[PDB]
């Protein structure tokens, strides 16, 4: 019976709040690993993949989750864990979501029957409330205020992402010459 | 006419928000560089020192400003700065503090004589308003809530610090069995 994290994102590109959110969750709470599963879409996916595995390259801990990409598509979370846990049907899953993002969690495609299928998991952050309907447990993380979106920002406009994206991460992008546009 | 960045900080021990604090500042005002400052006083100076140029090794923007080490004794900030002008006089100093100690600069010995020394350089953080006495210009930092207390808590706890902490710093601390008592 294993215990396996889940991190969702579109991560174009990963960076450290990636990294320290899936670490800290799954140290923190005992789980055997965590994946951080990159969504279905614009860059073409085989960079984001690229550097994601360049990102967990060195850490056993945390691995890549590449269903989604695969099977394109629609996509909803509930039919995504439906795959992974008849694939797995011995692990426990625990889905790690930000404090924010826990409130929109009736917005999700069958959430009713996704909270039965999996553990969700919060991140206790500054400014949002720790309470909502839905089964949540919650872990305390570092707040780190990084998003992909902010990256990008920062790339267009020629301005330093030293340390807020890995280092081997930053050579890819800039070998490929991604985001500069 | 140089234009140097100083953080300081006990950094017992080193960790990412400093480095993201240091580089960022430094980075998007446009200095020629940035130093990270350690403060006197309890582990022995050496560790933090080792793990500080462990931490800023690859990276020819982030240097280490020991004089503070060497002095020892009382320490107060306008006594080094005026020691450091003395030292370099064409160098335009930039002193960086997080947006929350820009409220106890009143308690800084001879505040006056110093901002006319430097230019202090605020972090706009969360929380912590943006006003203040004194000439501080302000700069923008992707908030990482990350400190030297919370780290060494962590591993008195047994907790991860990865990429909380560089992977040779925490290499360090375990082989020389540092904050684990
Ligand atoms: N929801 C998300 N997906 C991918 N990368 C992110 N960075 C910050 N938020 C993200
Ligand atoms: N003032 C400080 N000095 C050294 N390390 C820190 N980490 C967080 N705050 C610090
Ligand atoms: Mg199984
Ligand atoms: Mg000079």
């Amino acid at each position: 019976k294993k215990q396996v994290g889940i991190l969702g994102g579109t991560f174009n590109p990963v960076h450290l709040a990636h990294l320290v959110m899936a670490e800290q969750a799954g140290r923190n709470l005992g789980l055997d690993r965590v994946f951080l599963m990159p969504s279905y879409q614009t860059i073409d996916a085989k960079h984001r993949l690229n550097m994601l595995e360049l990102a967990v390259e060195d850490n056993p801990f945390l691995q890549i989750e590449t269903i989604e990409l695969a099977r394109g598509g629609k996509s909803y979370t509930y039919d995504t864990m439906k795959e992974l846990t008849q694939n797995n049907p011995d692990t426990d899953y625990y889905f790690i979501i930000g404090g924010d993002m826990v409130e929109y969690l009736p917005k999700w495609y069958k959430i009713d029957e996704l909270t039965s299928m999996v553990n969700f998991v919060g991140i206790r952050r500054p400014g949002y409330t720790t309470d909502t309907p839905y089964p949540v447990i919650w872990v305390d993380v570092p707040e780190i205020d990084i998003s992909s979106t902010k990256i990008r920002q920062k790339i267009k406009e020629g301005c330093s992402i030293r340390y807020l994206v890995p280092d081997k991460v930053i050579d890819y992008i800039q070998n490929e010459g991604l985001y500069e546009y």
